[PDB]
């Protein structure tokens, strides 16, 4: 059993007022009153993001973890916020966009975000027995919590499963993706296999709540993955008790418009 491991238990036997203490503090959250009602009243044009990812991916490629460029493919798009952040990138050509939507699942937000007319969505789509296609960059932040670590740990096996194919395919794209739990033995070793083939490291985000110990693997970076994930599980540990509130910051707008 990991550190994580016991980390996933603590939380499980978290009071609700312990739980609703502990998830937010510390952490990062974008300031969604204003996006979070345009959406809802169903304006398309706007560039604020239609999700909490956006501000993740545009952190990990500011710090310089991630290399975003040409077509790119965003596996498990659902409303799209990392779509519509590679849309707006300049050395970004196209964007093709696939999640399975339906019940319970996230349809992708249609606006006008900078560089929209670039992305191709495709709702209805099932990534994991969808054969893998030209990309120079593939993404993938898909990972659903769970209570249960095992159906976590089983959920992150099929994403690093999926990269695995996509890489194949694509030898030498550029690769990003969430893994859920990487807390879990299953996980660290199909990681490790992964990292001998491809190269890559896992980076935790700030905007990450401290419920879940999701981190996201790049192929931009490198890193012993066991000791990543220990110094993660660490801080999260670490966080048990802490009375502070989250940090507030604006949203990202990426402003409107086509790109050609
Ligand atoms: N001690 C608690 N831990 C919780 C609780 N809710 C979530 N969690 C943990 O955070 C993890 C991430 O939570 P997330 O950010 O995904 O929030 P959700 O509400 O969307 O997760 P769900 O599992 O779908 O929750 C549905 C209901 O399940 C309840 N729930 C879920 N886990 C618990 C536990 N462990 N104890 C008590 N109640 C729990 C929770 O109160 C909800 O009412 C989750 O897997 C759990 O390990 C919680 O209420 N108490
Ligand atoms: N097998 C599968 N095929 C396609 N989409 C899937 C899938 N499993 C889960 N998904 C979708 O993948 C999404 C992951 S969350 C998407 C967040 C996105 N990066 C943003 O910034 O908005 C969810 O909407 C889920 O419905």
């Amino acid at each position: 059993m990991t550190l994580g491991d016991l980390w996933k238990r603590r939380l499980n036997n978290c009071t609700k007022e312990e739980f609703f203490a502990y998830r937010r503090t510390g952490i990062l959250e974008t300031e969604r009153d204003k996006a979070r009602e345009l959406l809802r009243k169903g304006e398309t044009n706007m560039g604020l993001a239609v999700s909490r990812g956006t501000a993740k991916l545009a952190w990990l490629e500011e710090r310089g973890y991630v290399n975003l460029k040409g077509e790119v493919v965003d596996l498990g798009c659902g409303r799209g916020g990392w779509s519509y952040y590679a849309a707006s990138r300049p050395a970004v050509m196209g964007v093709k966009a696939y999640t399975i939507g339906g019940k319970g699942h996230e349809a992708p937000k249609m606006v006008t975000s900078l560089g929209w007319n670039l992305i191709k969505f495709r709702a209805g789509m099932d990534v994991f027995t969808m054969q893998p296609h030209r990309a120079d960059t593939v993404m993938c932040d898909i990972g659903e919590s769970s209570p249960d670590a095992a159906i976590e740990g089983e959920r992150t096996r099929k994403v690093i499963l999926l990269m695995e194919q996509w890489k194949n395919r694509n030898p030498s794209a550029s690769c990003v993706f969430k893994v859920l739990a990487p807390y879990r033995p299953e996980v660290i070793e199909a990681l490790h296999r992964f990292q001998l083939q491809w190269g890559g490291g896992l980076v935790r985000t700030p905007f990450s709540r401290n419920s879940t110990h999701e981190m996201y693997y790049s192929t931009a970076i490198s890193g012993n993955i066991v000791n990543s994930v220990n110094v993660q599980s660490r801080k999260l540990l670490a966080r048990f008790g802490d009375q502070r509130g989250p940090i507030r910051v604006p949203e990202m707008d990426l402003g409107v418009g086509t790109r050609h």
